[PDB]
């Protein structure tokens, strides 16, 4: 059956942007209980022997909602991490700066996209089919996946990512969680060996 | 332009079960935006001089988000009080008795209601044109009174209802809200001075 993914790093390594309360609480309980409860959804039916990302792409209603935020959630943890942050370099650099214009315009609108999703939702980074760029808002379980898209980069604004370390406000937690960006993740994601299981 | 309302209560009137903390935030903050919001938003549009309830009714976009989750607040902060909980009696009563069977098994179905709310919304207890009793669940600030209904109840469920005092755990907060429910709040809108503002 399907499992937590272990934290890519300790709970406490991605202060003082995001707290290790946040992480134990988003990690451990809010990620687990996905697992869980999407391991007491698929079993006696056709999903049985798919995929993660098979599930997210041809499931629906309940199933797909856990399923959907298991991996949004494994991408999300993947897309963070210490000594990191910056700024992408190489081709992702191009495709960035030329879909955005720079790097803090494309900052500007990543923000805009996050920050503005009403409710339960995530932000997004994709490259389409095209290999051109493009924001993403989904809201809920929304995944890029069922689209075709391919996602370089996510921001999580359930309020439960970030209200322990800045209640209401949603800016602020995603000002600091720039500091976290693990860009070479999103790189791997733009062109190469894209983040499967 | 349109005000935030006071509390009817003090902010630490409904401890243990909701914490002063999380009125502060909750009322302060988070209601105040919404109504600070649907003032920069209703000059110079046709809802200019309508009443919170015409605006929600007949609104759409971010007027209407702003507007629904002003109005729902304002009637959440009524749906609660200290030194209440317990049930209702006479008409009321005999309208849940009869549509749920008993007090217990529409609690339990409130519960699954609000619960059962994938991300941000609201958990409601209504009365239909033709006076039956039913349950329905808003994403968002989805609000009953668009669809003619009578709300006669609500629980928040979006995330920043709780988690300052259960984090994760949405069912210990619904669970511990029915210890605050104002029934003559409930009673009064069942059948009789509807609310307003
Ligand atoms: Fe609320």
């Amino acid at each position: 059956a399907f499992e937590l993914p272990p934290l890519p790093y300790a709970h406490d390594a991605l202060q003082p942007h995001i707290s290790k309360e946040t992480l134990e609480f988003h990690h451990d309980k809010h990620h687990n209980t996905y697992v869980v409860n999407l391991n007491n959804l698929v079993p006696g039916t056709e999903f049985e022997g798919k995929t993660l990302e098979e599930i997210v792409k041809t499931s629906s209603g309940g199933i797909f909602n856990n399923a959907a935020q298991v991996w949004n959630h494994t991408f999300y943890w993947n897309c963070l991490s210490p000594n990191a942050g910056g700024q992408p370099t190489g081709a992702l650099a191009d495709a960035i700066n030329a879909a955005f214009g720079s790097f803090d315009k494309f900052k500007e609108e990543f923000t805009k996209t996050s920050v503005g999703t009403f409710g339960s939702g995530w932000g997004w980074l994709v490259k389409k089919a095209d290999g051109s760029l493009a924001l993403a808002s989904t809201i809920g379980a929304g995944c890029p996946l069922t689209i075709g898209d391919t996602p370089l980069l996510t921001c999580d604004v359930w309020e439960h990512a970030y209200y322990i370390d800045y209640r209401n406000l949603r800016p602020k937690y995603v000002e600091a969680f720039w500091n976290l960006v693990n860009w070479a993740f999103v790189a791997e994601q733009f062109e190469g060996k894209t983040y499967k299981v």
